[PDB]
């Protein structure tokens, strides 16, 4: 037969009926036997089906007076059957547990509809890890490809999470079961799915025992069907090298694993170069709800820049032979599209991705064009462009970074007095919490984009780790091969430490926390970062407050509701979501949860997670990522004149419209004149304005909060207070 | 429509009567039909609203001979509602208790009386943390300024703590909700309060984080 | 690895496993059937996985013979006598000695080794013959009790590839054909 949902029906219907019929035979013989004070006579023959109504009325506890059947013996067995019924409900009241709990499909299979395809989102399924993914995958502005979502988990779903599944009933399914069973991969039918996504438990206890667990799920799937595309969240960087070891894993076919300690500490490391890139980029891969605000002025300019997304489209044949700066002019002037990067076919197995090359390159037939646009329609018009109708020395061995001799820890442990001796103007201060029980944040990924060899050795930002030495000695075996790295022990809550670092003369005060991601609450676990943020935003400084509140800091947040507490100018109820708030729009609060929308954006376009890796990590060629995976940290070379061509790919910085040859355009000129002349003369892409909040005449104040607008049009009058995101 | 005790009660009521009214909907087709060993003579010439008044009584396990169940279908129509309730009554108990358990019982706003200026005592509210406070605040020897106490905590109180709350019935309001949630600050009227007294857990485990937790409740206000 | 995949998969690895059901993860070129129990899998019969639960059947064999565990404790652990186990009852370590001719006489027991059927005394039997004739040539001449063979997985001999995953055959019959690439378990 079938399972215990059907076996326990067989187990009970043999019990009930064998007394249900035995009771039916009682009354008929009692209607024949007699009753001693009824003159010993009874000659009735009410047959078997009629006796159920004579007895279930006595069993339903109703006892109608309509039934005249009042004999002695029928009262006597009904005493014996009610006492007998209690043995039945001693077993059947347990049997309602497997009835209301097994009325679900949670254990059934998926019906593979031939008209479309599905994905499988397994791994770690909670409320917040799924609600932040369903909104940005099942989005109403998506081109509605019928791509269903088949969840799969060995935990019964939360009834509030089921309430979210009842919202998206037409697409989302859930199924009970793990991914380490080839039968549970057969119910979900990954022999015909398009992709299988792996979520991760970002807020775990041990990030190694959780991330090794996500590779077992990778091995289990690729055994079952070694052609499937999978997309994995990782939690550390050092152990995404294990995914190279699986022979089915081909990242050239779509198998791209998303590291979270490489991208979080990369978006923060770019904001130390040009503040706002942690929210310049984090709006370029999310389907943002384009609502239109009218009366406001800093939110109206912002929300026109939150609907811009990276799209890829092949260049037409007309562009072949043209240089890169001529192409971006022909795309922005004519097509009104910003073109940020190309895919140069040096080899079909070695194809590099090139952000903003100079005049050295010409467009090949078969280079992919990385655009930025608001509509998927307008990006197709690049494929239809024609001229007929549409018209000793120490770098790395690879040579991408900087490198030095290995230094001991005590060589760079500064005291409070030693940091007061050295003068540190325009540098990077990193605030670090955690004792020894805090898991290692991957601080190599913070330092490496700040040590990219686009930068001359005099232009490197000096990096000071204001932390604790019993934590930072654990980190130091990955960091000790970089120049200009110092460590000051002592808590970042203490002002006498931060005055020794000269934090008024800084460029970015990164506040990182490595502590346990469940201390007490879901609302009290950022108390170490908010009090370190509010500490620096109230200090007084000499004139020889200087900036005080205007020290530029950036803060990671474990939660998202804690973004209210960073600024005292908020108007934010606790459902104004995270992209609309002022600390995220200004670029001073990078929560990790804005990278949950990246794996929905990676699935639809494969070259979206690779376009940000190279922009953000700086180098990060797979030929270099393998060498870090081999033994250790980086290794030095002797600077051959082809590894010195690995330098000067693109610098990333912002610059001002207060001087230089742009101020004549930076006072009243249109933005479209500013973009064209930078490529024409100096060959850098102007892809965004870092607009001050009160540039609109709103009782001129000392508010130096600047927000980020992404790709403004050929129009859009400038203000001389602006800063321009260039390359 | 009406309040949230009524809105959540819509789909809980609309499913219940729909199974209920259909159960007598088979009585009405058979009350014209009768026994299968007859010439299709009716069981009763009564209407449908007759049986509504009778099947609802038999569904709550009452006798009296309400519905004339002579038909073998009527012999088995009494079987129908039992599993009709039993496969449903496991889904009504934890909500009707929650219906009376939160009838806006400890929710609800604060009536901003023009005479009653008020304070908002939030933080670690227990029995011993308040029994020392209500003695030396609500004391009859004071020149009694018309100052009201509006407690605010995210934990429903003990009845022994309510025994102190009930005796101070006119000078205490307890509400649910913490001050880390800015919906609850509007509900407790911070905008027209005088002082927000933040009590502290004296006997915690790590007092360097307990009062660091109080700073978060300070910042949120 | 470089002499200056290239001897990368030919590294012999044995792995103890806590769970029996993880055994199909150790190979990518195996049938991934779940119901195939632990002795029918490929990385077990090759001898690259040793689960702990394969000793749960030693309880059953010890009830029917006292002499099973009497043997496979001697064959495995170097022949640990209870005379030595009484010395470990005093429990520090093995205690040293000065090699009397009775002390040195406890050496002539059987080493365990594999023999390659190449470029030695058995190159005549390598190309053809039967195992039951290699048994007699080894035991008479050398006193090597041949015990079982360790044959490559490509025994059909179409020479398609270079996989060296050898599986183990216990006690093959007298009339069993050999190939020149087998390794024989001896004593």
């Amino acid at each position: 037969l079938k399972t215990s949902n059907s076996i326990k029906l067989v187990n009970l219907l043999s019990i009930f009926i064998s007394t249900w019929l035995t009771a039916a035979g009682f009354i008929h013989l009692v209607e024949n036997s007699g009753d001693p004070w009824e003159n010993f006579q009874n000659n009735q023959a009410l047959t078997y089906w009629e006796c159920v109504y004579l007895l279930m009325v006595t069993m339903s506890t109703v006892g109608y007076g309509d039934v005249y059947a009042k004999t002695t013996l029928g009262r006597l067995f009904m005493v014996f059957f009610i006492l007998g019924g209690l043995a039945m409900f001693a077993s059947y009241v347990p049997e309602i547990i497997e009835l209301i709990g097994n009325r679900k499909k949670y254990g059934g299979s998926y019906s593979a509809v031939s008209g479309r395809k599905h994905i499988v989102v397994c791994g770690h399924i909670t409320l917040e890890s799924v609600s932040n993914f369903l909104k940005d995958f099942l989005h109403k502005d998506r081109d509605d490809v019928n791509v269903e979502i088949v969840f799969l988990h060995n935990i019964s779903p939360n009834l509030e999470l089921e309430a979210l599944f009842k919202r998206h009933f037409t697409q989302v399914e859930f199924y009970q079961g793990s991914v380490l069973n080839p039968h549970d991969l057969a119910r979900v039918k990954i022999e015909s799915a398009d992709a299988c996504l792996i979520l991760a438990n970002k807020y775990c206890a041990d990030p190694d025992a959780e991330d090794a667990s996500n590779i077992m799920r990778v091995i289990s799937i690729k055994n079952y069907h070694p052609k499937i595309r999978i997309i994995t969240q990782m939690l550390q960087y050092h152990n995404k090298a294990h995914l190279l070891n699986i022979p089915s894993w081909n990242w050239k076919e779509g198998d791209d694993a998303i590291c979270l300690a490489e991208l979080k500490l990369g978006f923060i490391a770019q904001s130390c170069l040009a503040q706002g890139l942690s929210t310049m980029l984090a709006n370029l891969f999310s389907m943002r709800s384009f609502i239109k605000i009218e009366e406001d002025t800093w939110q109206k300019y912002y929300l026109e820049g939150v609907s811009n997304e990276m799209y890829t489209e092949y260049l037409s044949s007309a562009f072949v032979g043209l240089s890169f700066p001529t192409v971006c002019e022909l795309c922005f002037v004519k097509l009104k599209l910003l073109m940020i990067a190309i895919e140069y076919k040096s080899a079909n197995r070695e194809s590099r991705i090139l952000i903003n090359p100079g005049n050295h390159l010409k467009i090949q037939e078969g280079t992919l064009g990385f655009f930025i646009a608001s509509d998927a329609k307008e990006v197709k018009r690049a494929f239809f462009y024609c001229k007929a109708c549409h018209d000793v020395k120490k770098y790395d061995s690879t040579g991408m970074f900087h490198w030095c001799a290995p230094k001991e820890i005590e060589k760079v442990i500064l005291t409070r007095s030693e940091a007061a001796m050295t003068v540190l103007s325009g540098h990077v201060v990193v605030c670090i919490f955690g004792d020894v029980s805090s898991a290692l944040i991957g601080l190599r990924n913070l330092v490496m984009p700040l040590r990219a060899s686009n930068f001359h050795y005099h232009e490197l930002k000096h990096i000071v780790f204001v932390g604790s030495i019993e934590y930072l000695k654990r980190e130091w075996e990955t960091l000790h091969n970089f120049p200009k790295v110092s460590i000051l022990p002592g808590t970042p809550l203490s002002r006498a430490d931060l005055r020794a670092v000269n934090i008024n003369l800084c460029d970015m005060c990164v506040i990182l926390s490595a502590n346990q991601n469940n201390i007490d609450d879901t609302s009290l676990q950022d108390k170490e970062c908010i009090l370190a943020s509010l500490n620096i935003k109230s200090m007084q400084f000499d004139d020889s407050i200087t900036t005080g509140v205007n020290i530029p800091i950036i803060t990671e947040l474990v939660n998202d509701t804690n973004v209210q507490f960073l600024d005292q100018d908020d108007d934010d109820d606790p459902d104004t979501e995270l992209y609309l708030t002022q600390p995220f729009a200004c670029g001073t609060a990078f929560a990790v949860s804005v990278l949950d929308s990246l794996m929905s954006a990676t699935y639809f376009n494969d070259n979206i997670l690779t376009l940000i890796r190279t922009l953000v990590t700086g180098g990060a060629t797979p030929e270099l990522e393998a060498l870090i995976a081999e033994e250790n940290a980086l290794r030095g070379g002797y600077s051959t004149p082809q590894t010195l061509a690995n330098r000067d790919r693109c610098r990333v910085a912002q610059l001002a419209l207060l001087d230089g040859p742009f101020a004549d355009l930076g006072d009243g000129g249109c933005y479209g004149d500013l973009f064209c002349k930078a490529l024409k003369t100096y060959n850098m892409l102007c892809f965004g304005i870092y607009r001050l909040r009160d540039a609109h005449l709103s009782t001129p104040s000392q508010c130096t909060k600047r927000y980020v607008i992404t790709n403004p049009p050929y129009e859009f009058e400038l203000v001389p207070t602006d800063l321009i995101f260039c390359l």
